[PDB]
Formats: C-alpha cells, structure tokens, sequence
C-alpha cells in the first residue's frame, strides 16, 4: 500500500522478453548470470531476479554481500556472485549461505585461510585486470600465489576467474580487442581452466555472441536499455524498456502574469496561466537540475517551471485539467513518449544513472502477463 | 551491520545543539516543530526525531502520510502534520493515527466530508499560497468556503494556517517582505484565529525570530547546514554539521605510464601512480558528476581518477597505501575537510539534495554523546 499519488511501474514481460532472447542468441552451454546490483538497477532485486531466472538466466551477480544476503533472505535459492570486494572475516558467511565471493589478491586469502576452516566451501572467481583499471590481479606471480592458495585449502574452491571491458559498447574496437586478447594471454598462467569462464558485459555479449566462453553477465540490456546510444543500430533485437515513473495533479490554480513560482522566485508568469503542482521532487531522484525538463500531461509536453523542490514541482499546463491527472515523468502517454534516454540527456549523464537515482520512497508497481502483480513501498 | 565498508555517519550530538540553540533563541511562546521529511533528509527520520524532540522540539513534520505512518510505527508519540497533499479517502487513517493534515482546497473537504464521520477528529493546517507558488489557497471566498466546510463537519477542526517563503535565504529581504505582509493581509480573511500561525522555516526563523508566531518549521539548519551562502555570516549561532561519508580502500596497485583506467578509458596514467579503489559509486549516491572532484585520504587530497562506476571508483593515491586505509568522502581528516557544501558545489545543486542522494545502500551509524548509539542498514 501506498498513500502519495507517485509511483514507478516496472514492466517484469519486457525484462523477460529481454532475457529470452538473449538466451536464443547464446549457445546452449553458456550461462547467462542477471546482473541484479543496486536494487536491480532500481527496478526491485526479488522481482527481476525472480523474472530473469524464469527466461533462461541461471546465476545472479550482485555487488557487495549486503546485497547477496537480502536476496536469500526473500527466498531466492539460485547461485550468488559477489562482483565487488568483501572482508575475508566475511568468508564463512558467505560460504554457509552459498554465496560465491569475487578475489583479486593473495593477501586476503592468506587472511581468509586463517579465519575459516570449512565446513562449507567457498566458490571464488578470479578476477583479472585487463586495462580497466579496477579489480583484479595483474601478474603472473600473483595469479599464481592466489591459485597455490586455494589450491591447498581443503575449502577453497576456484569456480570461475574473469574480466570486465572498459570500452565494449565504443564502436571503435581496438581497447576491447586489447583487453580480449590480454585476457586470453593471462587465462594461460592458471595450471588448469575453471569451470566457469566470463568477460562480457551486456554489450559484448550483445555485439560478439560466440566469443563470451560459457558464461555473460547481463546487465543494462535486461532492462531494455542500450548500453550506449553508439551501439544501439548494432543490436541483435529490438529492446524492450521496462521503467516507467508517473504522478498526478495535486493541484492547479491560475497565475496572473507578474507571478513568480518556486524557490528564488526564478520563474515568471508572463501571461494569465496554469500551473500545476506534482508530488514529486529530488528527494525522490527527480534531481533539481531538471528544471526546464518536459513532463507528459494529457497527451502533451509540458515544462517543469521554476525550481524543483524536495517533493514537489510544478509545471505549466496546456489549459485547466482537473486534479488527479496523471503525469508521465518516464513512459508513455498517447502519442508522445520520454525514455530514460531522454532524461539522461538532460541531466548530462548515461541512462544506467537514472533509474538508480530514483530513490527507495518511490514504490514500485510490477506488471507480469500484462496484469498487476506486486506493489513495493520501501516505506 | 553491514558488510561492505562504506558508511555515513550522523552525530546526533549536533543535532542536538542546533535545535537546543534554536529553543533559546525563539520566544518561549513559539513551538518548534522539526521537519524530518526525506527520512530526516536523508539522515535517519526516527532517530533525528527522537533527538529532535530531545532538545526542545515539540512537534514533527513530514511530506506525505507513508512517513508519518512510519514514525508512528517506529514508536513515535508526538504531534505529526503532513505539508503536503493526501488522498480524501486516506483522512480517516490519519485521523485514526493523529495525524494532522495540510489543506488547501475546498473540493478535497467536498470529498472528505462524504467518507468520514468520526468518532476521531482531523486536525487540519490551511495552507496559504503567498508568492511561492507551490501549494495553497489565494482567494478570500475559496478561503471562506474552506473555512465553513471544516466548521460544519463535527470531526474536522481546523488547528492552524500557514504559508511558506520562497527568499527567506536571500539576503535582499524585497520578495520575503512582500510575502509577510500578503500573509498578514490574508490572515483577515479568517474569521478566527487557529491556535496555530506559522510561516518560519529555517532561513526565516534564524533571522528574524520575533515575526515566527507561534510555531517555526525547522529544517535544513537542524542538519548544521547553512539554509544558503549568503545568509551564512547573518545566522545567530554556530551550526553543527551533523552528516559525514567514509569508506576504505579495497584495492591498491601500480600503474605503469599509459595504462588507462575506468570505463571509456578516458584516463591514462602519464607517470607511475599508485591508484587506490574504493566501494561506493552512483548507486550510491555518488554521481558521475563529481569525476572530477577529490576524497581525503591520510588527511590528504586525492583525485578521483577516470570515471565513476555504479559501485566503485578510483583515485589517485599519494604513494603505496595499505588496503584498507580510510577515506573521506564527506569530512575532515585532520586538517583537511570536504563538508556537503563543497559537494554541493561541484554538483553544481544546493547543499539540500547532497545528504538526500546518499541511497538506501549506504548504512548510517549513529553518535551520541560520543558512542555509537545505532547502526542502520536499510537492506
Ligand atoms: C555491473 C556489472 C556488469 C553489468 O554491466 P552492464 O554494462 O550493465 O551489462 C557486468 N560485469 C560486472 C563486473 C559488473 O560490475
Ligand atoms: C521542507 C519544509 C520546511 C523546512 O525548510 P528548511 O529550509 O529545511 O528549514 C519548512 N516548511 C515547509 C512547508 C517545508 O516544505
């Protein structure tokens, strides 16, 4: 339940859709891991993570064990990697909860091995720095140490061992082909392959299908956004957006020119117009630089006048609607549509961004089989 | 607890004191009610309340009913109006919770009138629309009507008015007088007086404390920020900033010259650098924006280097630093510091959405009288 008349709606088909067919594209024996950091990228964790397991996905890839743990904690049973950095006194906690841990450097598990003697194993992944410049071992004699490491500890298990690109979704290929080509290089300083092999990013695995091993980690095309506007032509399949965000009137009155809206008094009625006044405002990730942004209302664009407040904001209407007209921040109305892309531009930033901004007093209302299935209020 | 080491910190012993402050400053007659709208933007709602109340507050504010009803559900007692909108049919629910409720229109009572009657009495605050242009009534009849609606109804009791500045922080008081004196002017349309007046917010009640009525609506200064910049040198007392954000390094390493780092590679190392890398990044809160900013790091400046990750980012390091060394994001490190407005600046927004944007991801660890009093990590 909720009782603001703002809200996001979070279209489960279309993330399903999405998943599907990448996993018509991918050969039968790859793995496709759903990147469900961030709240799902702000789309709900349970909910995606649920969706994206039904059309093909087997693993769930998450970034710090916080978030691991809630995701056990709603019922999710399926494989957990943690992609980010966690403390080695953590290891015995995520090992009796079945979560895989990401590792880049000898000393941790030298700590590690001190802290933990089983009974449960601990499935690592390797991760190896290509020139992305993040996580990750770099060298031969660390790589090595690291495997020696796991190798004579009766609960250490190397499952899998990867990389991430910086520039997959550039059109322009040479860092990627470096950074592939630095990858297969390094794969050779391991005494045997782990079961689990992974490189690509929603857009490597979107651009080269046949050259990701047997494991993706698909992230922002599951929730049908290009990774970059560059790559959009070269995509395999149309995309399909599932983030919408929607408010309503709360009220409206008539300004008569020489009025002044909002904080600073930075906006003026020049003639005799209507204003209407939205509850939502940048503590709910409609951040103040959006000012000037147009909204959906009736079927037209109207813009967000005078500053944007903490949770309000007004826009300039096309003439008297009546209160409890809905708004379309992100989505559809009639004719017109605004994409993430859109807002995006405007906050001068990438659409990855902007659904994580919006923040947890914005519940969430999903759509699956084209019917409501769940509404989430973090408050 | 949490398992990634990253965290805010809020002192609530300054918090203390900048409303403690404040109850000294106003006359013993005018009530201070504290505005914990945002989940006390973004500090902790109950917990900044309770503090709140504490030290000489006596009421509560928030946006909108879900976080009224949360405060309630948290244990707490104290008078709560809702600034904002509701829906007509949710007037019994806050009734039932003693929760008064802010109106300014006469077709919304239209409406409440037919779906409540009793036996709890809704408090209502009228608002009034006196240059800000957001929300409230701006007619004699309409106020009238509001007015007589209430007084019929055996269940409605209207218990105080108010308006809202939209310059109290600018320095030229022109625009403020205009809208107290329009206050003033309205205030007659009323043919009684509710027990309550009120107009002041933070900006308003620092500067001018003998024209706030009855009742002042403290925010952003309970935080120890500043309601703006050019109203810093005129405020009475001391501000405690209350808000810090740490972290620690997970990774440290040493780039040769041309190594690129994060993703585009638009950073190349042009010399040997140490980088560091830490656990936060704009699912955090922390905005690609600030790319091109700096974190203390052993009371150090260090710049972030390349661009900001979901969750991670990098910085340049001063040498070789053990991993897990502190850093400073928001804060002082000896005779450094970096406070929300410094942020604020390079984020190019006001110091009010900087503690709002730090996300539901990042834990808050609360200090009282020196002691860690509570850790809460919202998953
Ligand atoms: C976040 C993340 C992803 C997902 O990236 P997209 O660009 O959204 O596909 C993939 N791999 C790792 C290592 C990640 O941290
Ligand atoms: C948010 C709010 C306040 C608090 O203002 P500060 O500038 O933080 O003091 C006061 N009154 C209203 C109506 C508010 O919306």
């Amino acid at each position: 339940d909720f009782h603001r008349d703002t809200w996001a709606e979070v279209d489960l088909d279309a993330i399903y859709d999405n998943v599907e067919n990448l996993r018509r594209l991918l050969p039968d024996d790859t793995h496709i891991m759903a990147v469900v950091k961030a709240n799902a990228y702000g789309h709900g964790d349970v909910q995606v993570a649920r969706t994206a397991l039904e059309a093909g996905a087997s693993r769930l890839a998450v970034a710090f064990l916080d978030e691991a743990l809630a995701l056990r904690e709603k019922g999710i049973e399926a494989p957990i990697l943690v992609l980010g950095a966690s403390r080695p006194a953590d290891a015995a906690l995520a090992a009796q909860q079945r979560i895989a841990l990401t590792v880049f450097r000898s000393d941790w598990l030298e700590e590690a091995s001190a802290l933990y003697s089983g009974p449960f194993p601990i499935h690592f992944h390797l991760k190896m720095d290509t020139g992305m410049g993040r996580l990750g071992v770099k060298d031969e004699e660390e790589t090595k140490r690291i495997v020696a490491l796991i190798e004579r500890h009766p609960h250490f298990v190397l499952e899998g061992l990867y990389t991430h690109f910086a520039t997959a979704d550039e059109v322009n290929t040479d860092y990627f082909s470096y950074q592939y080509t630095r990858f297969l290089h390094m794969l050779e300083w391991l005494p045997s392959r782990p079961p689990l092999v992974h490189c690509a990013n929603s857009a490597a695995s979107l651009r080269f299908p046949d050259r990701t091993f047997n494991m993706v980690r698909f992230g922002i095309a599951m929730y049908g956004l290009a990774p970059s506007p560059g790559i959009k032509p070269l995509l395999p399949y149309p995309l399909k957006e599932a983030f919408s965000l929607h408010s309503r009137l709360v009220h409206v009155k008539k300004l008569q020119p020489g009025e002044k809206v909002s904080y600073g008094a930075t906006y003026t009625a020049q003639t005799e117009e209507w204003i209407g006044t939205i509850p939502i405002g940048y503590a709910d990730g409609w951040l103040r630089r959006l000012q000037h942004f147009h909204v959906l209302v009736d079927g037209q664009k109207a813009p967000i006048v005078g500053r944007i407040c903490m949770d309000q904001c007004m826009i300039r209407l096309p003439g008297p609607l009546p209160v409890g007209t809905k708004v379309t921040l992100i989505g559809r109305q009639g004719d017109e549509v605004i994409s993430i892309d859109d807002v995006a531009r405007h906050l001068e930033t990438i659409n990855y961004e902007v659904p994580c901004t919006i923040s947890y007093r914005v519940p969430r209302i999903f759509f699956r089989h084209k019917r409501i299935m769940e509404v989430r209020n973090a408050i």
